[PDB]
This record gives structure tokens, sequence and C-alpha cells, in this order.
């Protein structure tokens, strides 16, 4: 009973470290096999590149005050630390999309008011400091034990659709940049090129192909079982590798590749350095927006809640097979804290990632080699430790020293691993059977739960329900309010405990919502 | 028995005769389906392609004696009689490479003894005729009872391994005529285009790919079984069409497309006419010649003999559900008569193609729609009529006046029907599921009388003299001694009977072959 209320003063954080560093010498000697490498390897290339993709967008936006290198120090230093002091070490710190949209709501705020951009960022995170303090101190990360599997499910459907969707408009982008051609005539990035859209398409589907095909083939029955087991742990890096070695072969044709900066130095040397003076640099701050910081403080505080929350919601399922303990406590702490204090450096703030942390999960889950003829393999167990998530930490932040190797590696390829983790990910919620449901006829319905005390017309329009709330969240998303997204998932809660009783009876809920 | 001697001249043709022709108005009233389209349309496409380009590569080597109008007249005019007077109407027949092998060669050696070709055709289809009619005369068609499974499977898989090379081959010279190259300078088929390459691979993937997954939703558990067995059979229109559409919508880049003759016309009108005067047009046959053109109509009758009655063997299997009944003496003696009086004419000969046949009969083969779970779909019955194979060969006669229609058609969908005719034929052979149980380990293997009864090591032996057979086979046919491989394969039914019974005993003989 992680989420009972004590009544004492930081109450939950001494029971989530008393339950959780006694294991401590587990949690090294456990990553001591084959899969620890793997996933290593596969998540590393997961985590970097959205930090080159986001670090040029924020580079964008706020004119140069905030580039790569400050989220790739961010990125490191911040998994680093909650690696080594965390609860839940399987969940992966990282920038997402409402944290851009808030700096850059933020950046035009502060250029309208005539305002630095760097001290009110300062003054917001000492606020959020003192409100995640005070928060934890009245032991509020109950409530976390109002959050049905309702908005979980409507989260983790969202996120995955769009990860999707965004790796395909990456992949089309390619062929508005290099569009094909009746004549190419001879002749700073290099723009009307031949035979560079359709190798990208080839590069993409060949990754995602190949991975997918390795993976099947660990239920086979070809080989031994030791064969089986190694493969199927190393698939993806074998992908990455055959494709790369591919594109390497051709050596013709333009493709484009990954770019690191070099060195360890700030975006902009002459208009900023790495410490910000919290009175001022050029101008003295006035008090008052030292005083009213605190409503994007609250902003920030709420998103970051919300996401960590979730994301730890979904990773500690009970069919996941979670043995070490759950944090609910310390993790918002340390993230709360880090985050804060990020902001009197220049660097941004940070959060859970879900597809990252249920990929992290993913690839290191045992499943039994027993496996029952014609039968769905069952999980055995799931490794946990903390030398995976240190270790990404520390290549994440030590990319920049080998951008050598890594202008060898086209985005392509990457291309098709983002698209294998996205679809990956979306078969473990149950919205995608209960949708997948819809188009077997009702007499071909499996044995689950909530298909025989439910009539089929009463277990669609859950269904429709929640697409309807997930199509909203995007819309709302896609437009100029998006701003307000992390308040709207929030209002589902509500939802779920006020009206679903007024439509629905108590025994169908208690099926179809557990 | 079909295959048992009477004693009477004539016996068994009357026998055959008696047994087929009462069913007739069933043959005519069975194509009343759905399925017979489908079939009808994707065998049209099998077998009019290898006739243009076996067409184009005689044109090569008979210096436009014979070329493509002279094949399709053939192919149509045999077809469509064989179809409508023989006792097994699913046989489709066609030009092959042995007998191009033949074409060239005798071509050489008539050009060396300063002969005229096509009255050297004329006698040797003469001798031919006569050499069928008393072979059929003399109930000889009964050695086919000497030809076991052993002769069936290396012939079959050597076959399809062969069609699957040469498809390969076709998309490398592909490549290799419009390469890769970094600059494309402005400047008799093009040669040197940018982006020909790449999307020929993109549509030849997508074909198969399109094609295979629909394969895989017949047996699946979505939708009415209506819309499932609509969709199954209609699988491969569908990828032809959804990739036809793809390509037409790209108007930028070169894609070479079908080329069909226009009108019917000889290849030369110069050089000769429709007819072939049987005495000498421009100079006087010499008699000896004609005496002895006996030796290559033995050569062209064996050739025959074994493709056709081999064919026949793999068609006719007990495990295919024909009912019908079956032809060993009527096909024969069709097939030779026609194809010796196609000598007159200046018209190649013909036989049965194996591939292609092995594909018609799979088309219209129906499966038992309560597909037990988890388990393999079981034959329930084969259509078996006369329409499909005369409205074949009516449109492959027919596409001369269809030449805007198929000329919107690009080379590399028909590369990807290619690619999974080749792969669907090799699963019917168990030489292919005795080869797959080499990589599973000792305790998976399943329980077929050839395991249960037969030593792991000895049941090896007998695949690797396979293989070996099917390696010696294709090295001698690659090399210049092609003409000696309807021989050599002949040789492989004493071994079974002379040979392998010194080794394996009777037990393990009877349970390995049948």
């Amino acid at each position: 009973d992680p989420l009972l209320r004590t009544g004492s003063v930081f109450g939950g954080l001494v029971r989530d470290v008393r339950r959780r560093y006694p294991h401590y010498p587990s949690d090294l000697r456990d990553a001591l096999h084959s899969q620890c490498v793997a996933a290593v390897l596969f998540i590393y290339f997961a985590a970097l590149s959205p930090a080159i993709t986001f670090g040029g967008l924020l580079g964008e936006k706020t004119e140069g005050l905030m580039g790569v290198s400050e989220l790739i120090v961010s990125t490191a230093v911040l998994g680093v630390l909650f690696s080594l002091l965390g609860a839940q070490p399987l969940l992966v710190v990282g920038f997402s999309g409402p944290l851009l949209v808030f700096e850059e709501a933020f950046f035009k705020f502060c250029r309208a008011q005539d305002l630095e951009y760097l001290t009110g960022r300062v003054w917001v995170g000492l606020w959020l400091v003192v409100f995640v303090l005070a928060l934890v101190a009245a032991e509020g990360s109950f409530l976390v034990r109002y959050i049905s599997p309702f908005t979980q499910e409507i989260f983790a459907f969202l996120i995955s659709l769009i990860f999707i969707y965004e790796t395909f408009y990456k992949l089309y982008k390619v062929f508005t940049e290099h569009p094909l051609l009746p004549f190419y005539p001879p002749e700073p990035s290099p723009r009307n090129q031949p035979n560079t859209a359709l190798l990208s398409l080839i590069l993409m589907l060949g990754t995602f192909f190949i991975a997918f095909f390795l993976r099947k083939f660990r239920n086979s029955r070809f080989l031994g079982g030791k064969a089986r087991r190694i493969i199927g742990d190393f698939g993806i890096p074998i992908s990455i590798l055959v494709m790369v070695l591919v594109d390497y072969s051709i050596t013709d044709t333009y493709t484009q590749k990954l770019t690191v900066p070099t060195g360890l130095s700030v975006t902009s040397p002459d208009k900023r350095s790495w410490f910000i003076p919290p009175l001022g640099s050029a101008r003295p701050f006035p008090p008052w927006m030292m005083v009213a910081a605190a409503v994007p403080a609250l902003l920030v505080l709420i998103l970051i809640f919300m996401e960590t929350q979730i994301t730890a919601l979904i990773v500690s399922q009970k069919a996941r097979r979670l043995l070490k303990g759950s944090g609910f406590h310390l993790d918002l702490l340390l993230i709360g804290s880090l985050g804060g204090l990020c902001g009197l450096f220049g660097l941004p703030w940070l959060t859970a990632a879900t597809v990252r942390s249920v990929t992290h999960v993913n690839a290191l889950t045992v499943m039994r080699t027993a496996i029952a003829p014609g039968d769905k393999p069952q999980i055995q167990e799931v490794r946990e430790q903390r030398v995976t998530g240190v270790l990404i930490a520390s290549l994440v932040g030590l990319s920049i020293v080998m951008g050598a190797v890594l202008r060898r590696i086209p985005l392509a390829v990457l291309f098709g691993i983002f698209l294998y983790m996205g679809v990956t990910s979306l078969s473990g919620i149950q919205l995608s059977q209960r949708l997948l449901l819809i188009l077997m006829p009702a007499k071909h319905h499996p044995e689950q739960p909530y298909v025989t005390k439910v009539k089929t017309w009463r277990m669609h329009l859950f269904t429709c329900i929640q697409l309807g709330c997930i199509a909203l969240l995007w819309v709302v998303k896609s437009t100029a309010a998006s701003l307000a997204f992390p308040f709207l998932l929030l209002l589902t809660v509500p939802l779920r405990h006020c009206l679903l009783p007024r439509l629905f009876q108590d025994r169908e809920l208690q099926a179809l919502d557990s």
C-alpha cells in the first residue's frame, strides 16, 4: 500500500527510502547479463536523437539562448542523478513537446514586456522548487490513487500515435527537400538531389522489417535455445548495423547523417555565459516579476507531475511483473528539485519520457523459454538494475566527443527504429485489443472478462468514448491553445468518477475499466 | 488404375476417352463461380510475359525467322485445342528453356551445312508425328509407373529455383542499365536515367508484399466469411491494380512497360511467308536430310514426353484431391501431333509448363471454411472445368489488339508477381519440409512417417542425395552440354530402382519415398 496516507510529515518519502534502498546490492548485481548491453545500445539511439531535434527547434525559437549543447548537458546530468538516487531507476528523463510549448510561450511573453529571459527562468525554477517541497511535505502524492486506467490508456494511446505521425512527417519532408525531377542540371545543405528520397524510404523500411522479422524469430523453433535468445536480444542493433553497412556500400548518392556539435561550449558565447546571475546581468531585475513568477511555476509543476506520475503508473502495472517496489514520492521530489535548480545555469527542464521508459522496460523483460505449443508466451521476470540508466545518460553526455563515429549513420535507419518503437508500444494497451474487437464478428470475441459480463453494444460505447477523448485531446494540442493540454487531460479523472456511473452500471465498470 | 497394360491397340486411349468425356456437361457447368475470374486474370499475366521474353530471345537467336508473333499464335492455337480436347484441361502449354536450346542448336547446325532452317523443321515435325503415333499405338505410356516421387521432387525443386533466379537477374539487369550516378547531364531505348532503378525495386517489393499479406488475410479472424473469401481470391489482381495505379501517379520518371507487336503479321515479311513448302522454296531439299531428320525428332520427343509426363504426375497427386480423372495417353498424343503439325507453318513447338500448371491448380483449390483454431487448413476440393484454359489461351492470342492497355503496365509489378509464384510453388514439395527439418533441433521434428520410422542421420542422407542431384543438373544445364539435360534427368529413375535399395532398407525407402 504505497498510496496510503500516514499523517506524518515526509512519511511517504521515508517509507519509499526504507522500501527501496536495502535492495541496492541486488540492483548493482542484476546487471551482469547480455541483455543489458543490447538494451543500452537500443535506448542510447532512442534517446540521443530527440535531444538533437528539440535542441535545433529550441535554438530556432529562443534566438540561440538555448540550443543543443544545453539540452545535452541537462539530459546527461539529470539522468545520471535520477538513476543514482531514484526509487524507480527504469524511468528515462528527457524533453517533450509541452515543455517546448511552454518555453516558446514564455520567451514571447518576456520579449513582449522587455525582460531578461534567463532571469525569469531562474525565478520560475526557484518557485517550482518551493512548490514541489511544499507538496511532498504534505504527502500530496496520494491523489494518484484516483487515476483510473481510463486516463492511462488515453494518455499512452495518444502519445504513441503522435510519435508515429511525427516519424512519418519527418520521412515526408525529405521528398519535398529532394523532389523527383526529369532533368538534374549540374551545380549550405544540398538541395534538389537525385536518388536521395527513394533511398531514404528503402533504408527506413528495410530497418523496420529486419527488426520486426528478427523479433518474430525469437519464438520460432529453429536453431538452439541459446542462439535464439541471443539473436532475439540483439535484433535492433543488428538491423541498425546491417542498414548502415548497406548505406555505406553505396558511395555515389547524398544522404543526411547525424550531426553533433563539437566541444563543451555554450550555443552563443557572446550573448551569455554558463551561469546566469539571479539579480540581472545588463539591467536590474524588477521585484514585481520576482514575486509574480509563481504562475508559470504552477503550470510547470502541473505538467511535470502529470507526466511523471502517469508514466510511473503505466510502468508499474501488476501485469508487467515489477517486484523491487515503486516510488511515488521520491521520484517527484527528485525531478522537481533538479528541474528547479537547473534554471540557475540556463538549462531546460526535464520530465519522464513515456515511450522511452516503456521501451526501456520492454527491452529488459525476460519471457518463459518453456513456451506452450501454440500459445502466447507469458512474462517470466523483469531485470531491475541501475546500471543501464547511468550508462545511457553518460553516453548521451559523451556523444559530444564521438561525432566522427556518429557522422557515418544516416537518419532513415533511425526513422525505421522509431517506427518500430511506436508500433511495439501500442500492443501493451487494452484499448488496442478492444479496438481490434470491432472488426471481428460478434461470435469471434475472446473470453476476456470485459466480453462475457458486458453486451457487445455496451462494450463498444466505452471504446467510442475513449476514442472521442483521444481525438479531442489531439485537436486541442494541434491548435494554438496547446498550453492548456495538461489541464484538459486531468479533466478526464472527474469524468470517470462523476459521469460514467450515471450511464454504466457498477458491475460493468468493474470489468471494463480495470 | 489408368497405368495398367490392357494388351490391345489404342486401349489406353479409348479407356481415357470413356472415363473423361462423360463429364463434359459438368466441366462446362463448374465454371460458374467468382474464383474462376481471378484465376483467369492471374494466369493470363503469368503466361503472356514469357511469350514476349522468349519471342525476343528467339528472334535474336534465329536471325528474325521466328519471333514474338509466331510464338503468340502457336501458344493461342495449341492452348485452345488442348483445353477443348484434352483429358487433363488443367495443364498449360507454353515455351521453355530446353526448347530454346534445341532451336538455337538446330539453327547453328543448319547454317553449318548450308540447309534451309524451316524445311528441316518441317521434316523434323513430320518424323515427330510418326514417332508419337507409333509410341501411343503400343500403349507405351505405362512406363510412367516407374517415376517415383524422387524424380518428381527433384524436377519441381530445380524448376522453381531457376524461375526465382531468373526474376532476380532481370531486376539486376534493370539496375545495370540505369546506374546511380552523381551527375546526370542532359544529352534507341533510354539509358542512364535517374530514379529508375530504385523505383523499380520499390514497385516489385510492394507488389510481392501486398500479395503475400492479402493471402495471409484469408485465414484470419476478421470480417465476415464472405468478405474474407472474396478478398482472398482476388489478392493478386488487387496487388497488380494498386501498384499500377501507384506507378501511374508518379509522372516524372522513366519506367519500362509492356511492349506487344501490333497486327497479325510474320516477323520478317521479306524472308518468309506463313506457309513453308516442304519440298523447298529457293533450293531443292536433299533427300538425305529428309531421311536423317529422325534424330532431332527423337530428341524433341524425349524432351516433350519427359516434361509433359512429369508435370501430369505432379499435378495429379492424391494429396491434391483430383476426382474427375487423369490423362496419360490422350494428352501425349494431342501435344505430339499438334507440335509436329506446327512445323509446316513455321511455328515453334510447345510443351506443358510446370510452374504455370501448378499455379493454375493452386488458384482453383477450395479449402474448408471451418478452419480449426490454430490448425492448418484442409483442402476441400479443386474446381475442374475447361473454360479457364480456353479463356487464357484466347486472351494470349488476342493480346495483339490490346497493346494500348498493355503499354501502361510496368514490368516491376510482373517481377513481383513472378517472385510470388516461385515462392508459393516451393511450399508443396516434401523436399522443402525435409530441408527445413535440418535446422530444427531433433526433438521438435513432426510426426510424419519419415520421422518416426527412420533415424535422424538416415533421413538427412536422402536429402543430401537429392540436393546433390539438383546441383549437378543445374551445373550441367548452365554449361555448353545443356542439350543433354533431358537425358540426365531420366537417369535418376534407374538410380532409385537399382542403387538406392543397396543402401537403404525396404521400410526406410517405403517411408521416405511416399
